[PDB]
């Protein structure tokens, strides 16, 4: 079993942590690391993996992202030279992705994944609790994305499509792989890639359940990793799904006291940010949208509004996005951030508000209704 | 010997009308009085009704208009102290019931639990409810917050709901508080602050009822009740509590979750509001206050700001406002009303979204420090 490290600016001291985790795992043969450049925590990586792998008695490799896809090179070139790596120079029947930079890591999430893809799964997805104001992509983006566009599939019920932690049979891999859809997507939106190739190929998907979770400013942090999420839903958005998948989940724990604590963004800034980074283009562009949510964003000039974006607001404002969003476009790209900061405020002050519980729940009926109403269309 | 009040204002008869009858109904009650504010709709109503009630129930129901006693707006203080003197004046009865003309959860249990307090040898009998993280604020920010800065040795910022309507007096109590002048000129909002104040310093022995049954706009709804429960507690900031009371509250259910998942204001219409009406006398009594707070409230003219307002800067905003504020003037009601909006929604935004237990320990351990503070100095 192969265990694949993608890292870039992360501290030296997580990864190597990590590293000796899964150096040291009885199922675990090799790990790799995969960074953009031979910079300081690439090669302490380098400098220190001799001596884990006397240690372990595992090899520990360290190696750079080639450039396979076409878009901005980031996380997915990382992946896809591991899948190369995986499929050439080794012959390791089951490979493991981690980010480098979690912090809750340990012997277990290697151990359930294995037993579950002994069990006969094809992907075995790890997921984790989070904060009711965390995973506003996997929930604004993605998981509605792919309620309103698959609404008959397993693709809306996959809890944490975006997520990096995972393993994959060799076969599952080599097929990714050789996947030209998935190739290209060197940028953020490899996840979403991988998610929505298994499933179309019916791959059979195991979800683990992560009880520690995963511990690793502005919305505007995310503006990036938005913008190639969205664009990779919407480069996906004609496919058809026409086969049926094995989907399972482990039952989740509780969501322990501190993770329901936690506060996603700071509020402030947020409000700010929406305000900021205007152009004539971006007025212009919001003509294409519905009439409450061209006047709630127009108003984001002067102050800021949210009120507006509700769930059947922001259905709406993804099909306009689906149709007109152009990805490299900067006054598209601010606009999609502005919208769905909006939707993330509102989200925010009428549910996050009301309590965890509360917000779970309204996220499940809006995919709930989501499926439904593109169902009936 | 019982005497129940509920003074009203525009209230729907119905809700008013069926407390009504449940009050004249209980085996304890002796006489209903309803207080109106003036000859309206409500009031009309509630007249023609009455006679058939004192029929059916074969217990009298008298309406009255509010006097006026006071000497400020002429609000609930007014109501309430005209259901004092008619009690003392024109009945025999040897307690009486204060009940919001509102409460929708309405029984007899109310009336029994307070009743069976009093058997027990209390002087006054308050109710108290659960509340939704984002209710009270008033109470909190204002109200516990001042009692807990200027008299921390004392039951003051242990009372639950200071500021709550839902009581029951002994005729001794009654008649002290009607003839205390600072109580008699208190007209407004101020009156159950003034109640609360005077019983405590008095040595009145308390004891807290919970109803677990028991309990819309920006924060501008709620201007006016600020403005004057501010002006009451600096009313009383140089006065002594010279002798100790018996203080007991009934234990608390867990808050039901209809309340936990409430929102208890508009945050959207709450940030503009804060953005408006500046004037440049406003922007010069800023410079009355510590630098976070003056620099924090300033950029209020341009966009929301409000991280700046923690609990510590709250207390020394407290301060500056218990010297400076004159009650009254426009600028100074104007100040205080966005100084507590920036409290609420600084609270709001890093407790209260962190969920209904964490926001209750915050807010409790807020009082604590207050009162360690003021002890200490
Ligand atoms: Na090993
Ligand atoms: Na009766």
């Amino acid at each position: 079993s192969l265990v694949v490290f993608p890292f870039k600016h992360e501290h030296p001291e997580v990864l190597l942590h990590n590293v000796r985790v899964a150096a040291a795992h009885p199922r675990v043969h090799e790990v790799l690391c995969i960074g953009y450049e031979r910079d300081q925590t690439y090669e302490a990586v380098e400098r220190a993996a001799p001596e884990i792998s006397r240690a372990t008695g595992t090899p520990v490799s360290v190696r750079l992202q080639e450039r396979l896809g076409t878009l901005r090179p980031g996380k997915g070139d990382g992946m896809n030279t591991a899948l190369r790596y995986f499929l050439e120079e080794t012959q390791w029947e089951r490979i493991h992705f981690y980010d480098a930079d979690i912090t809750s890591f340990g012997p277990d999430w290697i151990t359930k994944a294995e037993e579950a893809a002994d069990f006969g799964y094809g992907l075995v997805r790890h997921y984790f609790p989070r904060a009711s104001t965390d995973a506003m992509i996997t929930w604004m983006i993605t998981r509605t994305g792919f309620a309103l566009l698959w609404p008959h599939t397993e693709l809306s019920w996959i809890e944490q499509p975006l997520g990096g932690e995972l393993l994959m049979r060799r076969e599952v891999a080599a097929m990714l792989y050789e996947d030209e859809r998935v190739r290209r997507r060197s940028d953020w939106g490899i996840d979403t890639l991988y998610t929505f190739v298994t499933v179309q190929q019916g791959v059979s998907i195991y979800e683990c359940y992560i009880p520690e979770g995963k511990a690793h400013g502005g919305l505007d942090d995310l503006r990036t990793m938005l913008v190639e999420c969205f664009a990779a839903i919407q480069s996906l958005q004609h496919e058809v799904v026409g086969q049926p998948a094995i989907h399972r989940q482990e039952h989740p724990h509780r969501v322990p006291v501190h993770i329901a604590e936690r506060v996603g963004y700071d509020v402030e800034a947020t409000l700010h940010r929406l305000m900021q980074h205007w152009t004539p283009r971006q007025v212009e562009l919001l003509e294409l949208f519905t009439t409450p949510v061209r006047e709630g964003l127009r108003t984001c000039q002067r102050r800021p509004a949210f009120n507006f974006m509700d769930e059947m607001a922001w259905a709406a404002t993804y099909h306009v996005l689906l149709e007109h969003f152009q990805p490299g476009d900067p006054d598209w790209e601010e606009l999609l951030f502005k919208l769905w900061t909006t939707r993330v405020l509102n989200y925010t002050m009428t549910v996050a508000l009301r309590g965890y519980d509360y917000a779970q729940q309204y996220l499940y009926r809006m995919l709930g209704r989501y499926r439904y109403q593109a169902a009936l269309e």
